[PDB]
């Protein structure tokens, strides 16, 4: 509809007190003395969290013309929180000193477009030499270091992550969930598993809870439902010749083949159980080749050249043993050759290298650990629910921040990476002064972040820079200790991507930001 | 959408008014002295309770800062009310001297994560010495304690509950019904009971209220209902041939088998009787296993290898004798080994032992009481509806409490406990100063129980404390008797489990609360 | 209903401010120094452009009759658009300019009518101007600085726009779609290929990813889906014959076709891989005689005169190698006679010249590409999504100009070759007085683009002109560069078209708009 | 520490007034001795008295015990009494 116009001054003094109010609600949950913010919610009880992306998320302003610049630096927080879930707070601090000081640019007259231009080539230059000072992290003290770190200084997240990857590996999946008790719990699992129940609860081969334990199994992997259709006997009756347990895998078994499968059991005939696949058929279809393959099985494919019958005991996959509950079904070793197991792992690079990523990346890498790696699955401690909540949200951060760290390494914390590179920059110009005083201002703005630290803490920002900008590399100031050191022997680590991200996509908001002259919006 | 914002100090003011209004409404119902809550309600009468939980629940706040530290503080409430029954409203008190002495420290300047640090130690620590403090709690008297003061003092209560503890058992259900007559009753029941009817108003063996008692019956037990499907008549005739009384539990029973049945029972040929199964599919048909076994039947397995006329008389359960009526089946006693009716109860273990809890267990529990142990029934007295309420829900606090107080002990009561225990952890500091004045806040809030006990009795809150924290090991102040002495002697107990939970829930949302520097909620 | 009616002067009063306003907001985004407008969206983030028709679309008036002129002005941004796609924010100003000083003249008691068409005279005589001061621009360096420019002054884009355009052809198709990466890159398609994936994953030539790479295949098109109607065998028993790979095209393949195939497949019988045709009705119908042709294949007439089993194998199309994977079928090169190839891209120039336009020749275009010519596609670099929509919007707007400015060549940029051919109409008259007022008024609007461009830089609008009307030829001023001498040697373009298009789209709609003698609208 | 916390507000004040940093030059004054310290007006270090910029230490004094007289005497306050508009 009908739409409100304002022009320059107007327009950016309204857009920077917006942005002034994310992010100063922001910038008290950055720092080890960092304070919680409390996000009110009508559907239950409130909730606080030290996590900056979750209160950017939340803010919206009664002013459209405040409330606009509150949505666009709101962005940047949230991009960080994609590129690697840590950093977000300190993202932030970026955008508030670059858009402060470029619009105090501004308003002198020069070119808004090429005061973008500076502070974008400053970035690309600040880019570069935090590459060059990223030392890598693949020792597990440093692990967990970053870990402690992220989880706001928290020695015992990163203690317990530390573990996790080592354990699981590279390439491995680790994930965390709500703990029953008051304490931190650590779970590992090995081998193939997936969330499958038994048809048949009548067969218990041996421990309580529909617990199956079938000893050098066969295999069995199908793309029917099987109900009336018994025709399968000769595949059945050759297990019988061999007196080793079957394992059934297909979309589905009802009572009539369940029911001849009891009592063959009970009497010992056979020892077989029938569970159904992973779930879906893109899915479980995607996902029964890997499991055939690791056990040396042969997949029945209902679609191609193969029936119900048509099989013999040769088809079947062999495994030493396997573990099934009425939620869970797991194999113990399928038999299998590594070139086999390592092949489907190298069909799996494409699955891998996918332009999805979020969704598709994350499950294809759990069949991934499920074929050759691990699954890690961590419990969180704490009395009541809020508690609960920040506490796992936290390491949560901490997990993508330890996996950000192993990749890209890591930085000297407290900000010293950010104001360290900035006097190496103070030589680099560009095509006229608009520009220079553009790049000059970026260099200004990295010194926000240790800042921030400091005055969290309730000493003075200023006075802790002159003396952190005098020192040498990674010499810098802790703020949990309120004293003088190398950042690097505290403990106090940043991972690389998390400090890169922060600056870049402040900046990159930022400059476009800045270049505004108009902005338009509706009125109450 | 858009958000209002408080920073610092009136953010946290505007917390702690609406804390003290959600607190001071449940304080007055804490102590032998505490007074009533009513709670309106436009759907019918008005419902008054001394319940803290219950209380705490209705609050809301028109201040939209306020209602959010009223919300937080519920949680401590409603989580207390979780893991006990009981102590709710101390709980709530605790969070109350905790918050109040935080936010006082944190005006004071200091690092709230820090003294968050120091009163989650300092309530470890606490939770250690109450352990050592723990008495058994096991003689009848002593159960009988725990009741009365639960339930405000009243020695009835704790009279009638200890007598079914005792008789039921360990593992026993106990329940509360409300009362016909203006008196308390308890009714126990004992061997193999559910709510099911007949199927057969008819068959009527001798009183008549539709009760129909068997002599060494043959019990049956089956997975399908009988329609046209009379066929199973060697079974019935087999019966006929023993020339015992046949009870019958299938899904269901039409009137053509009931018709025959009928005119067969009514000249002599055979007694039998028929009702249907305990209710839903999974549920029946796991209770089945269970009825058969404990009768050393067996269960038709109509699904695995078992048909309607194949199954021998033997196959059939026996017991002494059954009570039938048009609401409930009973068995007086089958005739099982006692082997096999713990092996069930065995089997049960893991069911025990469920992540569920809630729900799950109750059911479970009823199983296993039914199976070994005794269930009972008690009936609350009360002129009217309303009185019935309060009394009735007293009860049932007392009920957990005992049950609590069974399985972890007790501690004495009047809050002389936490009291007497904050005395020993005067020792307490941590790696920093905000630490210990956080350690030393919480131990100041443990007082706070003691003291409202004192003020809802209209006397010095801070005299009889001094004289408490002066004496002894268990020595105290009665308030109901209104002076000094043994409180073991007194016979006021406090479960050990009500006391620790309100200590750790309080503590754990209060850590997190006084450490909110921004807080956000919707506008007007 | 009720009508709100404004006469004269206080109508035209209001239409001119209503103007003002849309026009003001669209002119600050107006040159190398053009600053952003941003506008705020209810539904996400909000949006920064420099793009004045995406400003002019988002402006509405809360004055009734202001709106209505705000309104009518806004088509002239529009219709700039839909003609090149490019100066929309110029053809805005020659509206306020011509506006403002036409009202003025319609002030002085002057027939409306008479200055509409005066005006219209000299619009005329400029267009035919601007066809002789227009040159020629086949050379890359010249396309590469319309692209340049057209994208506020971004070099990079020049480049990389100027080597698409050289690569792909004169009827080359070219897009730009959003980058993964922070940086700009570029992608070439050559030979025939269509966004279907394959219908048989089992069979994959040789590469994963679903890659199937066929040699010297035969190619089969059909207005069928096959079933149960496999009896195509003496075709396919054909190609077994001939040990060629044969790749399909029809509306669809299932189930009962492929699970025969793929054996045959996997066995070396025949290599045979079948792909969705095109997509709806018409439209694959349509393209499926292209392909046939291209590859010398005949299509499957089911319609015309041909059966399932009857065509013989030279009937099949033959391509070297084709590329098949889950979404995409490419063909290396069918072989075809180019004098069949040119057949029916002659048949398609009927298509070409369609009075559809928009949407069908860009399709069209599409399939003309693929049959002879080659596709572009440009991604996009930006850390945020707010950068990347900003950055790819330009880089449209100068894809859209070199594409004008190859077709109707390139005149002097900076507003200097409206400029300079008002100085050459100096001696344009009418009929009557009262049209030569209209005519000096449009020569006197033609100044206001070169001088807005000034004014956004932050110097003396009318100081700059001055001296550039003093220069002749393509003497002018560069506002990049503060400086003075030959447009053309600073790489300033303007493609003639847009200059064009601008003025008279401005011209046509400002004529109607100064004739208003009465304004009718709804009350509040 | 609220009084020796306000001992440092009129340094603060002076260099502030001066658009100078008052915690960066609070913070080199706490680290000299004696009557060493910055000259607002010189903007440098070194013996104020010396340079010329000194104050009576009666007036200092004087200016302290006043100060600390009235705010205890407010802080004791538990009752204002006034005339209505
Ligand atoms: N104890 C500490 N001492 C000094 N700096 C710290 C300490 N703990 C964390 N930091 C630093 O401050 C930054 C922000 O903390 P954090 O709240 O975790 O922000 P993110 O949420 O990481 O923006 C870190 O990335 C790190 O460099
Ligand atoms: N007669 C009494 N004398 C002294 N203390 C008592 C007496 N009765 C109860 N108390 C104490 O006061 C507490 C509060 O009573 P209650 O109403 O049951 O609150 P909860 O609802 O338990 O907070 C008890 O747990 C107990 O320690
Ligand atoms: N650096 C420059 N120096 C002089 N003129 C320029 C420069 N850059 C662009 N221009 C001119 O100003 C015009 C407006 O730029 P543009 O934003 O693309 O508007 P349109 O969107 O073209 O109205 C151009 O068509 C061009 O002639
Ligand atoms: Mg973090
Ligand atoms: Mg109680
Ligand atoms: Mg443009």
């Amino acid at each position: 509809a009908a739409k409100d116009v304002k022009f320059g001054n107007d327009a950016r003094v309204k857009m920077l007190r917006g942005v002034n109010v994310l992010a100063d609600a922001v910038k008290v949950t950055l720092g080890p003395k960092g304070r919680n913010v409390v996000l009110d919610k009508s559907f239950g009880a409130p909730t606080i969290t030290k996590d900056g992306v979750s209160v950017a998320r939340e803010i919206e302003l009664e002013d459209k013309f405040e409330n606009m610049g509150a949505q666009m630096v709101k962005e940047v927080a949230s991009k960080a929180n994609d590129a690697a879930g840590d950093g977000t707070t300190t993202a932030t601090v970026l955008a508030q000193a670059i858009i402060t000081e470029g619009l105090k640019a501004v308003a002198a007259g020069m070119n808004p477009m090429d005061l973008k231009r500076g502070i974008d080539k400053a970035v690309t230059a600040a880019v570069e030499e935090l590459k060059a000072l990223s030392v890598p992290c693949s020792d597990s003290k440093a692990i967990a270091q970053v870990g402690t770190i992220s989880a706001n200084s928290d020695e015992t997240v990163g203690k317990l992550i530390a573990e996790a990857m080592d354990k699981v590996g590279k390439e491995g999946v680790i994930t965390v969930e709500d703990g029953t008790g008051l304490q931190d719990e650590l779970d590992v699992v090995e081998g193939m598993q997936f969330d499958r129940g038994y048809l048949s609860p009548y067969f218990i081969n041996k421990p309580e809870t529909g617990a199956v334990e079938l000893e050098s199994p066969f295999i069995l992997l199908a793309d029917k439902k099987i109900s009336n259709i018994r025709e399968m006997l000769p595949v059945l009756e050759a297990v019988a010749k061999a007196g080793k347990p079957l394992l059934i895998i297909a979309e589905d078994v009802e009572g009539e083949a369940l029911a001849t499968l009891v009592v063959n059991t009970m009497r010992g005939i056979v020892k077989v159980a029938a569970v159904k696949a992973p779930g879906f058929g893109d899915r479980r279809k995607a996902m029964l080749q890997d499991i055939a393959t690791l056990t040396g099985g042969t997949v029945i494919s209902e679609e191609i050249g193969m029936e119900l019958e048509k099989a013999t005991l040769e088809d079947l996959g062999q495994a030493k043993r396997v573990v099934i509950n009425k939620d869970t079904t797991t194999i113990i070793d399928g038999v299998g050759e590594e070139a086999a197991i390592q092949g489907r792992v190298a069909q799996i690079r494409q699955q891998i290298e996918e332009a999805t990523s979020d969704y598709d990346r994350e499950k294809l890498q759990e069949r991934v650990a499920k074929l050759a790696g691990g699954v890690a699955v961590i419990k969180v401690g704490a009395a009541t629910e809020v508690e609960m909540k920040e506490k796992k949200a936290r390491v949560e951060d901490a997990l993508h921040a330890t996996r950000a760290a192993v990749e890209e390494g890591v930085v000297a914390g407290g900000g010293v990476a950010l104001i360290r590179v900035a006097s190496k920059l103070a030589d680099l110009r560009g095509q006229n002064e608009d520009q220079n005083v553009g790049i000059k201002v970026a260099l200004r703005a990295m010194e926000a972040p240790l800042r921030q630290i400091v005055l969290n803490c309730g000493e003075e920002p200023s006075v802790v820079a002159n003396t952190v900008k005098g020192g040498d590399g990674n010499y810098g100031y802790n703020a949990a200790t309120e004293e003088y050191g190398n950042m690097i022997d505290m403990g106090i680590l940043d991972p690389t991507k998390v400090t890169r991200s922060a600056l870049q996509y402040a900046a990159s908001v930022a400059g476009l930001m800045i270049t505004t002259e108009c902005m338009v919006t509706d009125l109450p």
